[PDB]
């Protein structure tokens, strides 16, 4: 299509345009946080290792569902579980127009025989041209003229995965803009709104066991599943449609003999796949050109 979702700014709030961090690695839960090197792919043939939650690419625990109507029948891209934008981890890249790149997530080196991972990613355009420092947002109201080091904001705390992901209502913006070479017919620079365009997205679709299931939606993401045979891996060609600044995120899908919610909403589960010592698995991020 593909789908536009359209959030409406508040903070606080889930859609407050939180700031992102490229180098925290470690998993979700107590404890020393661990920071590596920015996760900057520019010039590509680089890999980076990090953990990703459990259910952090799509779980009903986010207590937000979206829709995507660009989906024949209808009532199959209805009801979309979001991820989690914080579980999952964020890097970047600088590229040209017409890239032709492979990126592949895979378990890390260390969690090789552990089985759990089922990395998914989303790719989104930025044509700003770089880190987005919008003031007012939910990190950046307390008088910052910056963002902080190797950070960067994206629109809420749980995310949208095959979409066009736009926020209006933000704190007016007389310095909104893009390098010259972006057509802003096509991609406009509202003062009060910013959209991170949907470039392509996929997940490790090949479970550890075939009579289970994966934590993941019927039908709405018939075309993202990946299958290569291998469980906790995925790889994937991408061309790069613009010239410009690039935002990764990587997550994971969990796998269960079934799933569903409790009372509050919350997920619950019965015969997970989760052989790993953390709340998050640890995977290597590569992109390779070609
Ligand atoms: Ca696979």
């Amino acid at each position: 299509g593909v789908a536009e979702v359209v959030e409406t700014f508040k903070n606080p709030g889930t859609y407050s345009s939180p700031v992102i961090n490229f180098k925290i690695a470690s998993p979700p839960g107590p404890g020393t946080p661990i920071y590596g090197p920015p996760r900057d792919f520019s010039g590509y043939n680089k890999s980076y290792s990090l953990a990703i939650g459990k259910t952090s690419y799509y779980d009903p625990t986010t207590g937000t569902k979206w829709n995507d109507d660009t989906i024949t029948p209808v009532s199959d891209g209805q009801d979309i579980w979001r991820g989690w934008t914080h579980t999952g981890k964020w890097s970047f890249f600088n590229g040209k127009a017409g890239d032709k790149i492979t990126l592949s997530v895979q378990r890390d080196a260390q969690e090789a025989s552990l089985k759990g991972a089922h990395p998914g990613f989303i790719l989104f355009w930025r044509p700003e041209g770089g880190p987005l420092f919008w003031a007012g947002t939910q990190d950046l109201d307390e008088g910052q003229t910056a963002l902080p080091a190797d950070s960067d904001t994206v629109i809420g705390h749980v995310i949208v995965q095959h979409a066009d992901w736009t926020l209006q209502g933000l704190p007016p913006k007389a310095d909104h803009t893009a390098p010259a070479g972006v057509d802003t017919e096509l991609y406009p620079m509202k003062p009060d709104s910013y959209t991170m365009y949907y470039v392509d997205s996929g997940y490790d679709a090949d479970k550890y066991v075939a009579s289970k299931k994966l934590i993941m939606h019927p039908t709405a993401f018939k075309g993202l599943a990946l299958n290569d045979g291998t469980a906790g891996a995925f790889t994937k060609s991408i061309t790069l449609p613009k010239t410009g600044y690039y935002m990764l995120y990587v997550a994971n899908v969990l796998e269960v003999d079934d799933w569903s919610v409790d009372a509050d909403g919350k997920l619950t589960t019965t015969g997970e796949v989760w052989e790993v010592p953390a709340k998050g698995c640890w995977v290597n991020i590569t992109i390779s050109k070609p």
